[PDB]
C-alpha cells in the first residue's frame, strides 16, 4: 500500500554561494540519519523541483516583524507539536493547533500591549535528535517520521530515505491548510477569544483567569465600538536533517537585492542543543541562509560561546535575524541566564531572547512515561522574566510544545493531572506536550508577567 | 527511475444513504482499477487536510452570484492537462501571473469585479473517446489515472495516483496561496508586465492604447490615496471527488456536503448524462458547478440541468459553458439562452472558445486558430448583447510559457511552428502572449 514518484531527468548558484554552501555541508554534522547516500540523493532530486513550502517575500516579512521583537516592540510566540507525525497530519489536529496558537496570541497580545508574532512548530517538524541510538526496548531509536517509524518493531526503526518526500508532501499539505485557516473566519480575534471565554467557563481554574479573560473581552469590544472589524502563522521546525534542508534551498533576490539562499521548507528554523557545533555544518548552514534562525542554549552555555554564535549567525547586525532560545530549567535560569545576557547585549547585537521552559524540565515519571510539571514550566518563564526585568532587557518570547487535544502528557495545571493519569491520553510521539487547557493557562500566566 | 512512498470520523448515515444512491447511477469515463484498492486509497484521502475549506466556497458562491446578477465577470483559465512532473514552482508561478495579467485587463474593460478561477490543483484527469490510441496503446487518461509514457505498464490504471494527485494538488494550492498573498498580488506590478507585453510583443501598437489607459487608472487609483485565486478542475474521477467530500454547514445553517478538492468543479461534455453519476454528484455537493454545452444541446436539456443543479434558485450556483465553435455559436446558442432565462433561474453564461475549435494541423499536431477563438467569444457577446443577457465569463486554456501550441496571434504561429514547443499533455494552449492578447480583445467586447 504505497504511491510512487518519478525521479526527474534549478539554476546554478553564484560561485560564492556554491562554495560557502559546499564548504558548510563539508563540515561534521551530528545526529544525521544513516541511509544510502545514493537513495538520499534520489530524494533530494525530487525535492529540488517541488513547489516550495514557503516563499522568500514571507521570510523577509517575518524578518521585519522579528526585528520589532528584537528591539523590544513585539513578542514572539512559538508553539506546536513536539514531533509531527504523518499519522496525525489531519485537519482536526491542524485546526486545533492553529486555534490553540491563535488563542494564546490574543491573551499574550493584551498582556504585552504590543504585537505578537505567531510561529508554529508545524509543516516540517518531522525529525528529532536522540541521546542514545538504542531505546528502552533495545530497539534502534525513533528519530521522527522524516527518518523512521514510531512503531516499536526492528523493521520500523530502520532509516528510510523515502520519508524525505513523505515529509515534504505532508508539510505542504498542512501548510496549505494553515494558509486557508488563517485567511478564514478562524482568524477573527472576537471568534478566537470566545473560545477562551469557553475555557474559563469549563475549566477547574476558571476563577484564576476570569478577570483577565473579561478584561480582554472588553478590549475586543472596545475595538469594535471604535469602528474596527487576517492572521499570520509562520512555519518552523528544527533544521536537523541536512539532506532535507539542502533540497528545499531556493535562490532569490533578498533584503539587499543581491541573490541569497532561502531555505523554503519553513519560514524560520532553529539548531538544537545536540547540533550547535560552532564549527559544525548545522551552524554553518545557518550562515548561508537568509531565514531567521535560532539556537538552543542549555545550562552548559558560556557567555563567551553565546557571543560567538551571535557574531557568526548575525554578522551584519540585522536585529531579529538571530533568536537565542534559553532552556536551563527553573532552578538554573535565574543564575545562568544573566551573565549570558549581559555579555551578548554588550556586543551591540539585537537578539531575540526566547524562553523554552520545556526542554530543561523533563523528568521520567514513576509510571514509565516522561513528563513535565506545570509548576516547573511556569517557574522558568517567571524566572526568565525576573532575569530580564532585572537587567532591563527584553523578554522577547516563549517556545512551547502543545497540542489542541486534551492529552494527558504534563502534570499539574488546572486538571491536577497526576502521575497515574499520564497513561490515559499520552498521544505524543516524543516529548510531553501541554494539552490545550495547560496551553491557555500558561498564556494567561505569561500575559500576567508581561503586564508592567 | 522511480521510488515508492509508503502509506499507513465517518460521514452521517443519512448523507451516505443519499450519496451511495446517487453514486449508484452509471458513471462514464471511469478508471478500471480494482475497487478494493480504490477503496484503500479513498480511505486515505478521507482523512487528509482538504485542498480548500467551506468558507472559501461559500465566499466564492457569493462572488459568483454577482456574476449571474450581471455585476461581475468570471475569468477561468489555466492548463488543459496538469501533469505531476510539470507541477513546479515556475510553471505554477507563470500561470498565476498570466491569470492575474488577464484579470486586470478584463476588470478595466468590464468596469466591474472579476472572479479569478484557475484550472489547477486537481486538473489531472481527462476523458477519452477511444481506449486505444494511435500507438495502439491503452489511452492516457491523465496523471490521476495513468502515465503519459507510451508503454503497457505506464498506461495501466494505478489507484495510488489518487494519493499522488492529492499531494501534487496540495503542494500547488499551498503555493498559489503564498503567491496571491505576496507581491504578485499588486496591480501596479501585474500591469507592469502588461506593459512589457506591449513593449516586446509584435502587436504592441494594437494594445498600447488600452495598456496606457489602464496604467493611468492605476496611477489615478494611487493618486487618490488608495488577491483571490480559486481552484477548479473537471470532476471526472469519482473515487477522488468523493473521497474529498467533507461535511460542514454553508448558506443554510444545516450541514452541507462540500467537495474540498477544489472550490468549483465542472462536468464535461462526455460525462453530463442527466441521469449519470456526475450530474447526480453535482446535485449533492454545495460547490458552484458548471456544465459544458456543445453544439448538440437542445434548449430543452439545458433547462433540465438548471432544474436539477439549481433546485433552490441560487444565482451563480450553476454555470453553463458555451463550447459551440465560432462558426456555430451565433446560431446555436440564442435559443438555449432564451429557454433557460424564461425559467426564473439565474445562471452564469460562460464562454469556452476553445474546446469546440480544435483543428488538426497539416504537420500532425492538434491546434487552434486564434481568429476562431477570438471570433467565438465575440459571437458569444453578440448573442448576449442581442438577447440583452449578461456575457458572464470566459473559460480558457493558457500557460505562462512561450509554447507554440496554437496558431496565430502576435507571433503569427503557423502550421510549421507548432513543432517548436508543443508542451501540452492534451489540448493546445494560448501561450502567454495569446492569453494577454485575447484578454485585451475581450476587454473591448466588454467595453461600455
Ligand atoms: N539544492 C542544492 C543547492 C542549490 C540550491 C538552489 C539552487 O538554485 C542551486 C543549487 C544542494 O543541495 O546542494
Ligand atoms: N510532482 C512530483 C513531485 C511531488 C511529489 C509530492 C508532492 C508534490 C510534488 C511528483 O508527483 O512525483
Ligand atoms: N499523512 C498521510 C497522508 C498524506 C499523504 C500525502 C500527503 C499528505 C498526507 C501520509 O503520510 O501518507
Ligand atoms: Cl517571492
Ligand atoms: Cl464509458
Ligand atoms: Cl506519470
Ligand atoms: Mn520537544
Ligand atoms: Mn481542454
Amino acid at each position: 500500500m504505497n504511491w510512487t514518484v518519478d525521479i526527474p531527468i534549478l539554476p546554478p548558484l553564484p560561485t560564492d554561494l556554491r562554495t560557502r554552501l559546499d564548504a558548510a555541508l563539508a563540515k561534521p554534522a551530528a545526529q544525521q540519519p544513516t541511509w544510502p547516500a545514493d537513495q538520499a540523493l534520489a530524494m533530494r532530486t525530487v525535492l529540488e523541483s517541488v513547489p516550495p513550502v514557503t516563499v522568500p517575500s514571507e521570510i523577509v516579512r517575518l524578518q521585519e516583524q522579528l526585528a520589532q521583537v528584537a528591539k523590544g516592540e513585539a513578542f514572539l510566540l512559538q508553539g506546536g507539536d513536539c514531533a509531527e507525525t504523518f499519522m496525525d497530519n489531519t485537519e482536526p489536529h491542524i485546526r486545533g493547533n492553529v486555534r490553540a496558537l491563535l488563542q494564546m496570541a490574543v491573551v499574550l497580545t493584551y498582556g504585552a500591549s504590543m504585537p505578537v508574532v505567531k510561529v508554529a512548530r508545524i509543516a516540517g517538524q518531522y525529525a528529532k535528535p536522540r541521546s542514545a541510538d538504542i531505546d528502552a526496548l533495545g530497539l534502534r531509536s525513533y528519530r521522527g517520521d522524516m527518518i523512521n517509524g514510531f512503531a516499536p518493531d526492528a523493521a520500523a526503526r530502520e532509516h528510510d530515505p523515502s520519508r524525505l518526500v513523505r515529509a515534504y508532501a505532508n508539510a505542504s499539505a498542512a501548510m496549505n491548510l494553515v494558509r486557508a485557516l488563517t485567511s478564514s473566519g478562524l482568524a477573527s480575534l472576537h471568534l478566537v477569544h470566545d473560545w477562551n471565554r469557553e475555557f474559563v467557563r469549563t475549566s477547574p481554574a476558571g476563577a484564576r483567569y476570569e478577570a483577565l479573560a473579561t478584561e480582554i473581552d472588553r478590549g475586543l469590544r472596545f475595538m469594535s465600538a471604535c469602528g474596527v472589524a487576517t492572521a499570520e502563522i509562520y512555519a518552523s521546525h528544527e533544521a536537523l536533517v541536512l539532506d532535507y534542508e539542502r533540497a528545499m534551498l531556493r535562490l532569490s533576490d533578498g533584503d539587499d537585492g543581491e541573490p541569497q539562499l532561502f531555505d523554503l521548507s519553513a519560514h524560520t528554523v532553529w539548531i538544537g542543543e545536540r547540533t550547535r557545533q560552532i564549527d559544525g555544518a548545522h551552524i554553518a548552514f545557518a550562515q548561508v541562509i537568509a531565514n531567521p534562525v535560532g539556537v538552543k542554549l542549555g545550562p552548559n552555555m558560556t557567555p563567551e560561546l553565546a557571543v560567538e554564535y551571535v557574531e557568526r549567525l548575525d554578522p551584519h547586525n540585522k536585529p531579529g535575524r538571530l533568536t537565542l532560545v534559553s532552556r536551563m530549567g527553573n532552578h538554573k535560569v535565574r543564575d545562568l541566564l544573566p551573565p549570558i545576557v549581559e555579555k551578548v547585549q554588550a556586543t551591540g547585537h539585537q537578539v531575540i531572547w526566547q524562553c523554552d521552559p520545556m526542554h530543561g524540565n523533563t523528568h521520567e515519571s514513576s509510571t514509565g512515561f516522561k513528563t513535565r510539571h506545570f509548576d516547573r514550566i511556569v517557574d522558568e518563564v517567571q524566572g526568565f522574566f525576573e532575569v530580564h526585568r532585572a537587567l532591563g532587557t527584553h523578554p522577547g518570547g516563549i517556545h512551547v510544545e502543545i497540542t489542541g487535544e486534551n492529552v494527558t502528557e504534563c502534570l499539574g495545571g488546572a486538571q491536577d493531572i497526576s502521575e497515574t493519569d499520564l497513561a490515559g491520553r499520552y498521544e505524543t510521539a516524543c516529548d510531553p506536550r501541554l494539552n490545550t487547557q495547560q496551553s491557555l493557562e500558561l498564556a494567561f500566566l505569561v500575559a500576567e508577567m508581561l503586564r508592567d
